[PDB]
């Protein structure tokens, strides 16, 4: 039953030096994996030619609308990608976190994108930067799609979670994508490509898949294409140095192993809160999928004199762990996927004891039985600051070595040797050693977590990457980010500076900038649907002349009697001289000098977003407001009965008598459509 | 006379196999360089030792005024680093570019850095990420200064703008810098870094120079360390595989060798001030400092009519430029830096005709003279598409190839065949060709600028890279990124998300966060200076019950009638259902509850930040303000006179009498100080 | 109108009040002298208010 990989379109498979998947638990082989033979060029002109300008078509809503679609489809069908996920050796748990977190991935950056980005093809990413005295040069950075593939080399440890967390921002982004996954698992990340293809929501090409080698894939890429890799940091920098990788510029980014650290702090006491759910998290961190987690803890550092009763403590709880085959009752930790990984993690266990480890619990695996399990492992190790094998060994499973420190600056050193890693705790009750420590370790660290009583309640986990955090590190952890929200979205993408006049800078981004030409038409801006909006439409409102009479009632209504208004003597030694206008009055009469009062498609207004007050406002000075609208996003109905809006963001400048501004700001608001999309 | 090197704190020389800097204009050998035998993992050891915590310890406000007292000390002895730049063949204002431009850098980056970094060590770049629902787990990022070294291999182009360039960002990251300029124009760089260093201005071991060789120092480097480069390719593609780079993950940023266009609009005619500007900026970039600058124009793309009236522009505009001795008065552009420059510019124009061009000007230069003058050099392409040489060959001199296009699109596939450039330009009036052009176009460039009338008044360049935008391009630019405003400060950090309880973090951050601990006084905030004022110093005011009154009283004073306040009837069928209060009485009385009437250290408001309406208020409600003080910034007196001020962000929170929020935002404001810093 | 008026409020007299129960909440009545000055600080208005303030400690 060889297992098939979708490229150019059609479900297809290879003929040579195979590959096999055996089953965890039981040891079969029950799927043979070979791509050989495959035309990856004509893989790579298949998603470049129709893939590519089908999905740069769409605006960043319409693809945030399809990851939202697709992630829908693949949660009304996880039951068969459990039933998958129980031949790799995890128990439910596991298979939860690696099946619904990749679909919360999908539905966490479907959110992102709806909410905050344009509804464009291209991104204007910062505000217009001046460039000039009288306003006919300026600047804005402005990101479009690559034209290229993605190329996502992923690891055996999350096959569904390690290919949808790279997939979302590179489809958000623009681009296609070759999926290459480990061999040792590649039977469940096939099935879910294809629910995405059969469910139809995606354009052709895509999305494609390699199911075995990438034969010369690599040597075809030019610099509009990007490639990731998570793995072994041998085939990682030997990717690194690829000829053509290299001569082209194509980005690269890695993710290695790392050794997450787990520090206990100084202020705790055995008697403490802090000190069980401290125990609870490395145990946790330890045993959730045989610590097969890229996350996973691999060192403990504690203080010299806690040493005996945290040990005491792992064991004890490590030892009411029972492994076995998860479809048993009572079993809580399952098997690693297959025996290369057991006799891997065997090997580097093996180096660490030569090289000055103590067993405190199960050091040795049953090397010959069928499935591939591994009991919980407990290591320590006495001399911490002069044994650099610990800092540098990483035993791919249930496998952690504790270690002392002191004084509480030795444990910051002992963190940070280990290189760079993706992530660490503190557990800690005072916020001072929690800045301490972060202001010395951050810069080894992609993420760190403070663990005290508050924060545990609600805690998603010291091995859990969320979509919204980055997830990354410097060094032994290869250097490379993912996750960072939006940041992670701008990977596929380029951007560019673009300088030119305002009016040129408006057109070319769809969204009115300050300095740039407008259209007015007589008719009240407010009383537009969406659609016949356009940016640059704009209303010169009428004069109001500011007198005393007008600072007193508002002073007296809203009961803001500062001394620059109400007080003489003291305005006088002011910086302004005399008495001034309350700003808040200048927005407020600025609004109602533009609001339009009948009903009409403006529904609400709800928010102001970045209001400076630049000149001061004196009794008999008049002011006057120019409302121009300068952005339009559509909102896609969720229902068939909520009625279809969009929100349009609107530049408000407030001149005094002198065409000086006095004022600048923009309002959001919600004006109706007059066509929904259900 | 030997140039020595700045390395340990001790300037010092090589001794061996040197280089020779021989004068442009004379052809005299009047430096030697060598740098063989000195201790580079010494000079490393050097910098992170006591370089790097001695920034580290510096806020950003202190590291941006060390950037402008640097800047200021270098620009009183700007007439120095005149006399060395006559050595290398520039006239005055090519000389000035350099100059001015590297000082005029250092200043935009201190006035960012004063005006928008935090007043502390670590800088907290996002608002806080909710991650849970009770509030007890968040998350937000932090950047923290790596403690490597940075070295910046620069190229000979720019000497003084290419080192400060690089060094602006890298201090006021919190990284010490190894220079190592290229060997044709070390001697305008040394000077440089002999004024910063005999200036006391900087810390010790803030900057190291190597003139000469690296020697193993790419070896000795570590994972906390960053390498920039600029020059050829080949060098740099041989540094980004540097085995000591590939095994610690070192970042590595590239700038490479680009083919950099300039087209024409469809639009235009030779009627149009489009075509004179068109002819000057294409003149102006090929001939400003013998078209030695990175984004000079190389292809010029104009439509198949044009082809014969823009080469008779050109050639006549061309021919009027003198080349000679810039200290004779009447010469307009000087010489190349060197003869081997003027020899692979030969050779490069040699390859260009030999691979099918058609010389239009001059393309034979004086391969034995004593000057390393080139003449301005201006080729045609008959066949664009199908001869790959013009889009893959750059000739480092004041050559350019005109070449047609056809249909509009054509040129956009021309700009396009570069494969990644830094710079291009669109000379049009049509904001619609601009669009399409950038839409097409921008993933190929790292900047564009669209010329026509009205931005070519103040326009700054083509060819100039301002400190505002970034500086790079894809593929055969290399692939890097410099000078993107704070972008670039952020390459020299670690980005690190932190997640725990919202009450560590504000300890992390110094900077108060939703949810966190508050502290109340029983002294109103706005009394305390700011040296008293702490972050999460917190104040519950007393309470206002909103009524009908109020509604009608602040719609009649501001003069916003809009129907969901006014008219009860419109009001019935909307989706409160009845009528509210204004939102922007809701501010105002908000104000009123929180503001100290009376004089005291509070001295401006004139800010808003992030103000979203959550929830109606309703005639009978009752709110209640909480006001706690969120982030402090000092403000340095910049002379002895001006008062000392600070900047201190508050958080406002309005609640109504179920405790529910219907308003957050932020206000800024002026807070005096006790003590300046004169 | 121009003028500019300030308040100085100064506690004059107290008066504890006994407890008619021990029920009722202990108050005391205090007089505060008021003085309102214009800005060149001479007197444009005196006089008392009385008021009744909470005490801390009843006496039954």
């Amino acid at each position: 039953q060889q297992l098939a990989s979708f490229l150019s379109g059609t479900w297809q498979s290879g003929r040579g030096r195979s590959r096999l998947i055996h089953h965890a638990i039981s040891g079969e082989a029950l799927w043979e994996v070979t791509s050989e033979g495959l035309d990856m060029a004509a893989a790579r002109q298949f998603a470049i030619e129709k893939g590519a300008p089908a999905l740069r078509a769409m605006t960043f809503i319409e693809r945030a609308a399809m990851l939202k679609a697709v992630a829908k489809h693949l949660l009304s069908e996880k039951e068969r990608f459990y039933a998958l996920s129980a031949q790799t050796g995890a128990t439910r748990a596991d298979s939860w976190v690696d099946i619904e977190g990749g679909i919360g991935t999908l539905f966490t950056y479907a959110s992102l994108g709806s909410r905050e980005l344009p509804d464009d093809t291209l991104w204007p990413e910062d505000e217009l930067i001046p460039l000039s005295k009288e306003g006919g040069f300026a600047a804005r950075h402005l990101l479009t799609s690559k034209s290229g593939v993605a190329v996502h080399i992923n690891a055996f440890n999350f096959p569904c979670w390690g290919m949808l967390e790279k997939l979302a921002p590179t489809w958000l982004g623009g681009m296609p994508a070759i999926i290459k996954p480990a061999t040792a698992t590649a039977q469940l990340t096939q099935a879910m490509v294809k629910s995405i293809v059969d469910s139809g929501l995606v354009p052709e090409g895509a999305i494609s898949l390699i199911c075995g080698s990438a034969g010369d894939l690599l040597d075809h890429l030019d610099s509009q294409d990007v490639v990731t890799f998570t793995g072994s940091a041998a085939t990682g920098q030997m990717l690194r140095v690829q000829p053509n990788i290299v001569a082209k510029s194509i980005p690269f980014t890695m993710e290695a192993d790392s050794l997450n650290c787990c520090v206990l702090g100084e202020d705790v006491t055995p008697d403490q809160p802090e000190f069980a759910l401290f125990i609870r998290e490395v145990v946790r961190e330890m045993t959730t999928k045989a610590g097969q987690k890229c996350t996973a803890i691999r060192r403990i550092i504690v203080p010299q004199a806690l040493v005996n009763a945290v040990s005491d403590a792992l064991v004890a709880r490590l030892q009411k762990v029972v492994v076995g085959d998860p479809a048993q009752e009572g079993v809580k930790m399952g098997a690693l996927v297959n025996a290369e990984q057991r006799a891997d993690v065997q090997e580097k266990v093996n180096i660490l004891l030569a090289a000055g480890c103590e067993i405190r619990l199960g050091g040795q695996a049953d090397l010959s039985a069928a499935g591939a399990f591994f009991p919980p492992t407990l290591l320590y190790c006495p001399q911490p600051d002069e044994t650099p094998a610990v800092h540098a060994t990483e035993a791919f499973g249930p496998v952690a070595t504790l270690m002392p420190a002191q004084n509480q600056r030795h444990a910051l050193q002992l963190a940070c040797a280990g290189g760079g890693s993706l992530a660490g705790t503190l557990v800690t009750a005072d916020p001072q050693i929690a800045r301490q420590f972060i202001a010395d370790a951050a810069r080894t660290h992609g993420r760190i977590q403070i663990l005290n009583e508050e924060s545990a309640k609600e805690s998603t986990g010291h091995g859990s990457p969320l979509p919204q955090l980055v997830h990354g590190g410097p060094g032994r952890a290869g250097g490379g980010e993912e996750l960072g929200g939006l940041r992670a979205v701008k990977h596929y993408m380029q951007r560019t500076a673009v300088q030119g006049s305002p009016t040129m800078l408006a057109a070319i981004s769809k969204q009115w900038v300050r300095g740039a030409k407008v259209e007015e038409d007589r008719i009240h801006p407010f009383r537009k649907y969406f659609e016949e909006l356009q940016p640059g439409d704009s209303l010169l409102t009428p004069r109001r002349t500011m007198t005393e009479a007008d600072i007193v009632n508002f002073a007296c209504l809203s009961g803001d009697h500062f001394y620059a208004h109400m007080d003489k003597i003291a305005a006088a030694e002011s910086i302004f001289g005399e008495r001034v206008v309350h700003g808040y009055f200048v927005l407020s009469a600025a609004a109602g000098l533009f609001v339009d009062a009948g009903v009409g498609p403006v529904i609400a207004n709800y928010g102001l977003e970045s209001l400076r007050f630049i000149e001061p406002v004196k009794p008999g000075d008049t002011i006057q407001v120019r409302l121009t609208c300068k952005r339009k996003t559509l909102k896609k109905q969720r229902s068939a009965e909520e009625k279809p809006t969009g929100v349009v963001e609107w530049a408000v400048e407030v001149f005094n008598q002198h065409q000086t501004p006095v004022a600048l700001y923009s309002i959001l608001t919600l004006v109706a459509r007059q066509h929904g999309d259900f």
